[PDB]
């Protein structure tokens, strides 16, 4: 009926911010070469402060080489003696949501980490000084080159955590003067760490934050003992249709008034990975065509606005938030100085389903609220309104001020379902607006890289997303024809978290070619045993890597040849002899029509019309037969989709 809004018996939580993932695994992949202005736009109505989601915090990878859901993120250290702070994308995008945020609040996780860090196993915490030695020389190069400080640092993304490890990760960030920086666990469930943290006062007093991954907006109660703040460290995971929008704006209300969690950060910040990899389209917005630079500034855009624009971390909820007599749920706060800030939700269960966890059905039906600001409040007179309609639809339209000129401090609404309504004494809101973009368009039936660039922007093609191993630009000055080509360059599987294949493999291109032609130049360094591939319609990537089958065209240096229908080769088209050793250029050509395919050596017929399967489509591809040195160059693909 009424509901009363107070602040005369105190505060609720301090609210802590809502953010974004970049990484788990290689979700930003596309969005570094975009074309100018669209670029910068997209990254406007990410991290523009009155303007798009103008998010609170951003969340990235710290890559470990392997794969981690969507391809691998390149480390900082390869090798034992390796340290490097310009490799991948997120150093990058760090930056400029600094340039377009100042207060952003930035966090680093690893999913996986570099092989020798396991010393023999796939473990990182065999030696607990080398895995946290690695983690905050991932934080000082952070400060040393780019300026950036990392405010918050987890422990190993939905993996088990190590008590020991976060102590001393604690003792080494301290050692490095970075006493600032705070330790989020364990991203992963609720407990263990929870109850570890009430039996162990000095593991207690090294961990700052709680947070916990896909909680259903509930909490536990050994959490709420803890008085730890308690975060929703990773959720959303769902496309961004109105759906997922409607998921996004119940959860961002619900997961502070059911759970006490006061900040939720989504996976993924923005869709820039081939949709066709696991979860396509699962970003607040997308941005994933690079080459025509069409992107979709998508509904959950807008349902963060209503509350990222509004709040600010360091505002206080308000004890007086709940649940809605007919469905739906509001929440209120403060910042100290006067002003307040009203979110309300009413999405329905069929228009809000998150993929993690379902819940049951719940009723939502129209109804009548009454607000009433009592304590400090009731001075208030006047409330800016912003509105959500989730569809056709209608998205943060700005509705006529209310006025509360009554002196009851009182108003009402009528609510229908799927709506949100922000209403605020803050007068900044803003729908930030850029012209449309190019329309969509498929990749290019055409395409060539040839690797010639000197001092590239990025330290890898662009386009090119490994899902296995890790591809990078290569200068070689000891040769002329291949002074500039794409590099492989692990040698050993990392300490994985994913299911990485044995083999390495780059893709590249569109999932729905079906008859290409794939050439490639390719460099096997190591003698005897080394090998390397071409392939087509490959049509699994990501956490699934190692199902991806296609046509894979396979050369070794001991002089043989290889067509499998499968990244594992366990499934033979055709086989024989190749004049083929180590450190010789040789040149790759792949061709599939139909029912059939051909390779050609150096422009020879090596083998033709072997029968493939078919129907089949799927992305071109590179790699290597297993984690070893290989270098390409002059890559080029036709297709027809
Ligand atoms: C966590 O939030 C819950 C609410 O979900 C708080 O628990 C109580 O909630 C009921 C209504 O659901 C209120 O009537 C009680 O007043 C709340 N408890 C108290 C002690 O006020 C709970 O307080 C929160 N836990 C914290 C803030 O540590
Ligand atoms: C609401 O918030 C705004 C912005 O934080 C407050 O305005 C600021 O007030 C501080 C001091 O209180 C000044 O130093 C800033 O220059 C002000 N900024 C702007 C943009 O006005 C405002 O006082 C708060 N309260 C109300 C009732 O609006
Ligand atoms: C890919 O190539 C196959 C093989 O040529 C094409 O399939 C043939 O299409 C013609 C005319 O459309 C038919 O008369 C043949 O019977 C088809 N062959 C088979 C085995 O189905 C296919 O259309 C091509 N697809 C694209 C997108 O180019
Ligand atoms: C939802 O609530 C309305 C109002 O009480 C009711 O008429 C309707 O049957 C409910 N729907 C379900 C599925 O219970
Ligand atoms: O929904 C899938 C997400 N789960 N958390 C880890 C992330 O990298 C994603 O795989
Ligand atoms: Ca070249």
């Amino acid at each position: 009926g009424a509901y009363v809004l107070d602040d005369s018996d105190g505060l609720g939580r301090e609210f802590d911010g809502i953010g974004a993932v970049s990484g788990g695994g290689a979700t930003s992949r596309l969005l570094v070469n975009y074309p100018e202005p669209y670029r910068s736009e997209i990254l406007d109505y990410l991290f523009k402060p009155n303007f798009g989601a103008s998010l609170h915090i951003l969340k990235v990878e710290i890559g470990g080489d392997g794969q981690t859901t969507d391809g691998t993120e390149p480390s900082h250290m390869h090798y034992e003696l390796d340290e490097n702070y310009f490799r991948g994308y997120e150093w990058w995008l760090m930056k400029e949501a600094k340039k377009r945020n100042p207060d952003i609040i930035l966090m680093g996780l690893p999913w996986s980490f570099p092989g020798w860090l396991g010393k023999g196993f796939s473990w990182p915490y065999v030696n607990l000084q080398l895995t946290a030695y690695y983690v905050v020389r991932w934080i000082l190069g952070a400060k040393h080159y780019h300026d950036l400080d990392i405010d918050y640092i987890g422990i190993w993304n939905e993996r088990p955590f190590d008590a020991n490890y976060i102590k001393e990760l604690r003792k080494m960030l301290d050692y490095q003067g970075l006493q600032r920086v705070r330790i989020i666990a364990s991203d992963n469930l609720w407990e263990p760490i929870s109850s570890s943290l009430l039996l162990d006062q000095e593991l207690w007093k090294v961990v700052d934050v709680i947070g916990a991954h896909y909680p259903g907006t509930y909490t536990v109660w050994n959490a709420k003992m803890s008085g730890k703040k308690l975060w929703s460290s990773e959720d959303f995971s769902t496309i961004n249709s109105n759906v997922g929008a409607g998921c996004w704006s119940r959860i961002l209300n619900q997961n502070y008034i059911n759970g006490n969690m006061t900040s939720t950060i989504a996976w993924n910040l923005v869709a820039s990975y081939y949709e066709e990899l696991p979860y396509g389209r699962s970003g607040l917005m997308t941005a994933q065509e690079p080459w025509s630079g069409h992107y979709v500034v998508a509904s959950p855009i807008w349902v963060s606005a209503h509350t990222t624009q509004f709040t600010q971390p360091g505002w206080y909820y308000l004890k007086t938030v709940g649940h809605l007599e007919k469905g739906g749920s509001y929440v209120a706060l403060t910042d100290g100085l006067g002003n307040l800030t009203i979110i309300i939700e009413t999405m329905s269960h069929q228009h809000s389903m998150c993929i993690r966890p379902y819940l049951p059905y719940y009723n939502v039906s129209h109804q009548l609220a009454t607000f009433t600001l009592k304590g400090s409040l009731r001075e208030i007179q006047e409330l800016q309104v912003w509105y959500t309609k989730l569809g056709q639809r209608l998205h943060f339209k700005q509705l006529d001020t209310l006025w509360l000129l009554d002196g009851s401090g009182s108003f009402t609404l009528e609510l229908e379902e799927d709506e949100i309504f922000t209403l605020t004494t803050l007068t900044t809101g803003r729908k930030g607006s850029y012209p449309p973009p190019p329309s969509s368009k498929p990749f290019p039936t055409n395409y060539k890289d040839d690797f010639n660039v000197e001092y590239p922007l990025f330290s890898e093609a662009p386009n090119f997303a490994d899902q296995t191993g890790v591809f990078e630009y290569y200068m070689n000055n000891e040769d002329r024809e291949h002074r500039f080509t794409l590099r492989q360059v692990l040698n050993q599987r990392p300490i994985t978290w994913a299911a990485d294949a044995s083999s390495t493999i780059s893709v590249i291109g569109d999932h729905h070619w079906t008859n290409m032609t794939v050439q490639c130049d390719v460099y096997i360094e190591t003698p005897r045993s080394g090998g390397v591939f071409i392939a087509g319609r490959v049509n699994k990537g990501g956490i699934l890597i190692r199902s991806a089958t296609g046509v894979f065209f396979w050369i070794f240096a001991n002089g043989s040849y290889r067509v499998t229908a499968d990244l594992g080769g366990w499934i033979t088209y055709a086989s024989g002899h190749a004049d083929v050793t180590a450190k010789r250029w040789y040149t790759l050509t792949l061709g599939i029509k139909g029912y059939f395919a051909f390779g050609m050596l150096n422009g020879t017929i090596l083998w033709k019309n072997v029968r493939v399967k078919y129907p089949g489509h799927g992305w071109a591809a590179i790699g290597t037969h297993t984690f070893e040195f290989a270098q390409f160059d002059n890559f080029r693909v036709e297709a027809a989709r």
